[PDB]
């Protein structure tokens, strides 16, 4: 896949990128000379987690083009801005990785955080790694970068497998964290990166981010390798965190600066916990507006306390046993067949585990549309919208322009499994049809 | 309900009918001076039993018209006839007490068989009541006919009274059999039938029915009260099994003309058992259709040889316990998942008890279209059609218009229960998918 | 007079009904297993009283058609839909009494109280017949409800008798309150519903409508007979009233079940005290509305002052001497032409008399939409659409879709008489446009 | 060059395909973890042997997208699918190696073989991968090939480096049969197929296909290596030819899983005899159609014979003089000159030289429509769609939809060269003019 993010001479420069998984968007954002594959680590966990998960190579690396222009931070943030506007991200979370935590600061910095839930920041560049009279702490003198350049440029090739050197630790790390074939796509990955990429990565690498970090509005991560020969901990790492005092920061004992690829399962740990704090915060703001519209058909009374509690309580994550949820719904006397079929309909969708319940007739019985053939050729209707649709309030604003009766069918054809949408529009049809029954 | 059955004056001639239940059909023809109505204990068991009921008003009684004319059974059986195909009746059971069985024997005689099934006659008139030198067996003189005519046109209204003192055998009967007030409504029904009818109707008694009785050629049950005061049983009743040797004979042990009011247990009883020898033999042939249909799509072997048992065991009406039956499915290594949702699909429609049995997964899965909006639209679209089929052909010509994903879709619409068709509907809906499928 | 509900095999279902007199209609629901002609009673006082009086029987009862399929309250709700469509009621007053309770509370639950302005409940099922151990009103257990059903299945004409008896209390109430012929004809009409119907009522009279009560929003009434035995007054009457405190509760001393007829003159006086009530509490807040939307357009001061004072005296009834109201605005300063024409419209519309007094050239020259054709041209179709409304809202939405100009063109319409509508739609004009000149 | 056959959220999903050559198609459906290029051996042999070659890359492989969705045998079999339709393919062989020959029997059992010839089986997965205590066959517990995603997980790129070694028999094959290089350039496409796709390809290999094989009822041939570690050539190979046993069956001997680049010799040769006798067994079956169809328009007689001896003669390769053929057709008296005009334009067609002769005048005057513009139009109409149909009998069934003036002036058309189809169109255009006109 492609985002076209300018022209040079007469071809347009084209970021490649990958898209997976559905629920909350998480953008990688790679290191130097690598590009989206070196996070299939991260990816890997972050789908089996349940996260979309979006990669793309910056521009020079990987399978993007290889202009000779826009080696900038500047730029490199645009280009980001365009692929969370191209998608259309929001609450996002944006995870970098060395060269990445550049775009990150600057990104945030520059355009703010309306899309943005959360940030990370994994073998950070942050804040400021050259070495100047005004700061001590920047890691080197401008003359070692210049060094860097003189290398690539000399050799790209022998260059990339020195970096592996120092950024694995492989004398350390060798035959033990991973094997030496998966090192040796690494080299074939930069390798495969533009000439002119290269030696202009360098360049960007003291770029001071440190005005960038009082802007950061959003939870953050900072993680880093004690062992970084690469980013000396300190340096950034150290003085990072006394910038940003606020975001939680894990120290990987011992970890290189490739902590991702050594050390996976340690860095698949840090982040997924940093994420689930800000998962979790929305996710139960998704819960609690359902849980509105499915109160706002009950009658006022006793019950409606103790159905509330059961939409609580699973919401909050107790698995319940919906055998004994459903029984209990089907017996009680206050509730119409209509409402005890959305209701029915809500816990199957909602509770932990189905432990593998035959679907209920009184539901099945209830989501029907009287079985007729108008309300279920505009259930089947709206069913294609809403196959089409990934937020909550689109599938409701959708859904509130059909019927009740079609509406009940189009539930009923979901819970038949007949057809199939995300769980979220699931839950924008179910609240589009109690809003439309508590109106009547 | 109304058919018109011709034209008197400036007014039509309507014929009241009630129709229901569904199944089989049954057509019950009443006696003097009595409705359709008369036949509710009749009515009520053929319901439970399954059976569609048929009722109708012969002209100048009941609800029917009143006319001054068509007093005879040539005109009483092209009533008939117009009443059978108005409602186009294929495979009836005619049913005739008292008078309705003159309507039986002159239909079957004059219009044959081809709609007919099987005929019940219940305290027949048949052969021939008229006491003649060429038969000595008829019951009376033509004097004691003509007397009768003189005792309704002095009084019609003392006249229904006396007829039912002979009717009931009331001085044994009442008070035990049936109470009084129940006997009261019946003189009121008489009460309601025209004036012209009823001085009219004693005259076509005496009709021969002789000829028409070699014409019979579908099973026949003959009934009757050895106590008949209404019409002696060895007049008619011991001579008509003579004429007709091969039909069946039921005596009913000092039952009195109205056995089905008297005793309608009795009736009940001995007309279920001769029209279940009827009803059988077609469901049979029912299901093997059904079965060279589902066997079709299936692959030649040894699986093919259980599964053909499983058909004609469930058939047969074993119960089987479908738990068993759709694991064994379910489990089966030769069958596709499309070939094993459409067994799934006929065992629970032709076994004789689901025991409550939750639907499916596999079958909601095979039956479901691919989750396709155009295959649902197509499957919603036939569907209304099938709610209108009242035949297996009828069914089964419509659905082979659909294609197989949109008959796949609205077979597991009706599976799961988002909409509903008659049995026989249902198989040629499945017939028409094997079809299709073989086909392929 | 007859409205088809559904289809039975061949035949349709036709409900038979009768409409009577002009004024608010009033739609009676009788009990089993009577027919809407046990109104009788109530009818004259209503029609005497100046109500228009809907009645139809049950299908299964009275004229109606008598099918084997439909008898629950479901069904007893759609068929009553089906009826309050086909004849546009709106502003209705539905009367159930016993059976015809389940009726009201079934279709106000169901399909809201849009065409609704009061109900009355009258020897009410409700909340629940059945004895659980969940409740502790229920009056019995299953099993003797399943007995009245086997009752029926013996006889159901020599049931009627005991029956009767009970519902009238006749060892109390006969030669007194009831006469004998009185009863003959009860007797009579029960004997004349279908046979299949009688056994199937009493299986609805245990239907759960506890969920079902919640739901009204319009005014109610309930009225039961201590006396009562068929349907015990305290397991149901006090559980209702209890359930539905708002609505008015009027115990009749010693009435039994059948308690109108015996007991007409407390019925009629309830009923009309009710309706009477009902009437005017929805008048007086009609009332209201029309005032905060006409003293919209008014600036304020002592003549808005007046109009409030003014418009307050005479709808709280105090004749006022249209002439002399008349003359005030039109020589008032503070009112604008369009305000004296809306007002002067207003006046004659709502003062008790208009003694006679002519159309004011003020109000025929400030409402003629400036003899615009094209005004006068969308005025006419309005008109035409507000023929069609008898609500207050739906006549002020339909009136708002239409300039000030052809409103007020439609409003010197019907002030010259050249068409006319309902009171309460041409208040919904006035007001829309009232609506529209204060937005501008 | 690439095809998109669905979409991943924001991006589409493309497959990666190769056109090349000119003849019967010939689609070639790679193993993993390798891509459409594994292929070369085989496609230079075909590309000689005058086969068109499709080879595509299935999805998370060589240059296809890497989503993170679809990897099952239904999803895969529909990707065929969407190749097979977009391209319009018909009379395609379909070879499948290793995991392809999942593709091959899912597309030929679900979709059946409209478009398909014959297919092939080469180190076959079939008929069940999984080891049960139903199956003797299966050659491991769940646990291994668990395992095997485990080890994926742990290293893709470690990975490829043992699968490489049992795939090719390395110990025995190194530097023989093939080279390290080529070894290297495994490992390198391998390397390029997508992290996610990599783990999720084994748990595709136990699909279950037994039920699928019954289906085919095209040509087949099994392929397999004796000393295949991968694929067990007793516990699939046995199983599968047992399973169908007229599929002509080859083992090579000593032969490891990737038998075709170090046994290319082997492969060719099997498979190019199996192209070509394949090909002639349906130029033979096709050959027979047509003469039946020639021959009922020809009246009984030597001449009939001649036609029926000659006909088989230049069927069956004997060249003979054409211009010898064509004067006797033209002199001969039983023949019509319509059948002149049909037998002359079958005669040049089959012949297997036209020695440069000339285009009958008999046949361009037999062959001409009468000259009439209606004719002529609706063969031009004609020819349009049969440009469009590459199988005989789907151009006989467009063929008879035409007149016969029209379908006489079609053949003209294409015998004067005016326009051209393929042959086996031609023959359904020839018959389908023979069947109209044999029916007059």
């Amino acid at each position: 896949p492609f985002i076209t993010v300018g022209q040079e001479n007469s071809t347009s420069i084209d970021l490649y990128y990958e898209d997976h998984g559905t629920g909350t968007p998480v953008v990688l954002i790679h290191g130097f000379p690598l590009s989206g594959h070196s996070w299939e680590r991260q990816s890997a966990a972050l789908l089996d987690a349940g996260y979309r998960v979006i990669t793309y190579d910056r521009r020079g690396f990987g399978q993007s083009s290889q202009p000779t222009t826009g080696y900038d931070y500047d730029t490199f943030a645009a280009d980001l801005n365009t692929v969370l506007e191209t998608l259309d991200l929001q609450d996002a979370v944006l995870v970098g990785f060395s060269m990445g935590t550049g775009e990150v600061a600057r990104y945030v910095s520059s355009y703010g955080t309306a899309r943005i839930a959360a940030v990370a920041f994994l073998a950070s560049l942050e804040p400021f790694l050259l070495k100047t009279d005004d700061n001590p702490d920047g890691a080197a003198p401008q003359e070692f970068f210049d060094g860097i350049v003189a290398a690539v440029k000399a050799d790209r090739y022998a260059f990339y497998t020195g970096f592996f050197n120092d950024f694995y630790n492989l004398d350390e790390n060798l035959g033990t964290r991973i094997s030496e074939e998966a090192v040796r796509n690494s080299w074939n990955t930069a390798a495969s990166g533009g000439f002119f990429a290269a030696a202009a990565a360098p360049t960007t690498w003291y770029t001071d981010f440190r005005a960038d970090i009082p802007r950061i509005d959003v939870p953050a991560l900072i993680l880093h390798g004690t062992g970084d020969r690469t980013l000396p901990i300190e340096n950034t790492a150290r003085v990072f965190h006394k910038a940003l005092p606020s975001a939680e920061y894990v120290e990987v004992e011992g970890a290189p600066h490739g902590l991702l690829w050594t050390h996976a399962e340690e860095v698949n740990t840090a982040l997924l916990a940093f994420l689930a704090k800000a998962q979790e915060a929305q996710k139960q703001k998704l819960l609690t507006e359902v849980e509105t519209y499915v109160l706002s058909i009950i009658p006022s009374g006793p019950l409606k306390a103790e159905i509330a509690q059961r939409l609580e309580d699973v919401f909050a994550g107790k698995n319940t046993d919906l055998e004994v949820l459903m029984e209990w719904l089907k017996t009680r006397p206050i509730l119409s067949p209509l409402t005890k079929g959305i209701l029915g309909f809500v816990f199957t969708l909602t509770v932990p585990s189905e432990r593998g319940l035959q679907r209920r007739r009184f539901v099945q019985n209830a989501l029907n549309g009287n079985g007729d053939p108008n309300n279920m050729d505009k259930a089947v209707k709206l069913y294609r919208k809403l196959k089409r649709e990934i937020t909550f309030h689109g599938a409701k604003e959708i859904s509130l322009s059909y019927s009740a009766g079609a509406l009940a069918s189009c539930m009923g054809l979901i819970y038949n499994r007949m057809g199939a949408v995300t769980t979220e529009v699931a839950f924008g049809l179910v609240c589009a049809t109690c809003e439309q029954i508590a109106d009547s």
